[PDB]
């Protein structure tokens, strides 16, 4: 209770847990393509980091699509959606030693059901899973709302976090109380603008504005002064121009040119970003939506890592409003 | 902050809050059924009490229908069901002035999307519908699952309140402790058998066991040793028996058989109660099922009460698996 710090994504990672997608979800329009798609995310991120992979207790075919996957561990857990970010634990380091943290995970302002969700900690932590004390959270927060730089540094927005479905009995003031309490926060970075058409997780931090490194900030952007994100994007923008690392001295700003307008089979736009990246430990997981930015995207983060920039296809997540990150949520071990 | 009580049901009540069908949920489905048994209820609820029915703001149809009906309120406020009497706010008196309690409504543990239900409360008092401070709670908390007498005494079961995914933080202790500072309880009446088949809000209270007046309790029983409740519904009114009022003497049950088994088109048993009635003044409103035991239920009230017993079909109602009291909740005017 004294000391304490939100470990990195940027960290040494020793696995990273996801929600295989089943037939007793929205997934199930188009469980087929799902299922494939995940199981090439899988492959990807199991040769950088071991996968823990939570498969509903009657997905059968899911179960035998990963039993023999290697670097890959199953848990039978019932889930309700696939996006292990928003419900996985937090991992904190308290007076040295590693601690999981199960906030409350109420379906993004009781928007979707996740009486699941909710539970996954908990039920992995009874079946041996988690090797770790988890505490339970009576505060409602989601793993893709807020970003660690690992020293100190919380970045996250209103749009989330001062949304009245998530602690509405507190303020933004009572809010950052509880991160610098709970996450051992000494700096709390907030923003106000700044959105994704298509999206319904109130604007997350994960697809808008990211630590790529304890010096670096990496963001959303767009120059298509006709595109509807112009404005909100170019105001986030400034906002995130005042942020001081706590040594006071500015952040190196890197924009990510979100790709060209994707659309669903009822011409709903989808809320495709390249900030909804995964850093796996030697290597950083980009995701791509076979668009023509795809390769400068890649290029241009080569430039500020020496980590190995791969990207992954992401059009079938982004079918269900949520990319990459989204559907992990990485585990150390101390 | 000291010594105060949750007035009752059965005491002076000046208004009773509803939510009114609309195509925007589970309800459309059965729209106009579902229009015409809610203006039934709301027409036979408003001769013995005013009546504020929240009508969602894209719900024209309904508007029309409410529009002119006598003692009877419109307040513009969108929800994702009907349920009032699980996200209406709990009311208290605190030090002799009258408080209204805003605890989260998270769907009966996040199994149902309760985005709009949870922020009605906020919205009506923003709106001046509610004359009396409104204030937040941090804990979720359905006004079904729980019953008060006036007097101290709160009857509730384990069945709802130590669910995981409704204050999983808190022990069963911690609970009645909130439930003694924030209702002022000085007894907390616990059971832990009795269920609904066909019911999902955890088995609430309201339909299993409920006060009738401070030294009466009626709850649900079943003869039939053939039909499922049977064993628990027996092990509950054990429980029930051994229940004290605060001056050490027993309560007076009042044992109300549950109706011969009904469906839906899907072949799905539908939880049916006479339990969940409503004191509504100088009437004591009970739901009947077009079931030949509605006669002898209503009967068997007017021996234990002086005020007028009228039965009101709740058929369509317990369609969407609750009935009569689940779609109310008393205010009162101090």
């Amino acid at each position: 209770m004294s000391l304490k710090r939100m470990l990195a994504e940027f960290e040494k990672i020793q696995a990273i847990l996801m929600a295989f997608p089943h037939e007793f979800s929205d997934w199930a329009y188009c469980i087929k393509e799902a299922r494939e798609s995940f199981l090439n995310i899988i492959q990807t991120i199991a040769k950088h980091a071991k996968v823990l992979v939570c498969v509903h207790t009657n997905d059968t075919i899911g179960y035998e699509m990963l039993k023999n996957l290697p670097g890959v561990e199953i848990a039978k857990v019932d889930t309700n959606d696939t996006w292990a970010r928003d419900f996985g634990a937090i991992s904190i380091e308290n007076h040295g030693v590693l601690e999981c943290l199960d906030f409350g995970f109420n379906g993004w302002g009781l928007k979707y059901p996740s009486n699941l969700d909710n539970q996954v900690n908990f039920k992995l932590k009874s079946l041996g899973f988690l090797k770790h004390p988890l505490k339970t959270m009576p505060y409602v927060l989601e793993g893709g709302s807020i970003e660690s730089d690992g020293a100190g540094s919380i970045l996250t927005n209103t749009q989330c976090l001062l949304e009245k479905n998530r602690n509405p009995h507190l303020n933004q003031n009572g809010i950052e109380t509880m991160l610098k309490k709970e996450l051992g926060a000494k700096q709390v970075l907030w923003y106000s603008y700044g959105y994704l058409k298509g999206d319904d997780t109130d604007s997350h931090t994960d697809t808008l504005a990211r630590f790529l490194d304890k010096d670096t900030i990496v963001y959303s952007a767009c120059e298509d002064k006709n595109d509807e994100h112009y404005t909100a994007l170019k105001k986030m923008q400034e906002e995130l121009k005042t942020f001081k690392k706590l040594d006071k001295t500015p952040y190196k700003l890197i924009p990510l040119e979100i790709p060209k307008a994707i659309f669903d089979e009822n011409q709903q736009r989808l809320p495709a970003t390249y900030v909804n990246f995964l850093l796996c430990n030697d290597a950083l997981i980009v995701p791509t939506y076979n668009d023509p930015k795809d390769a400068l995207i890649l290029e241009t983060l080569k430039q500020h890592t020496p980590l190995e920039v791969i990207g992954v296809d992401c059009n079938t997540l982004i079918k269900q409003h949520g990319s990459l990150h989204c559907v992990t949520m990485q585990l150390y071990e101390g």
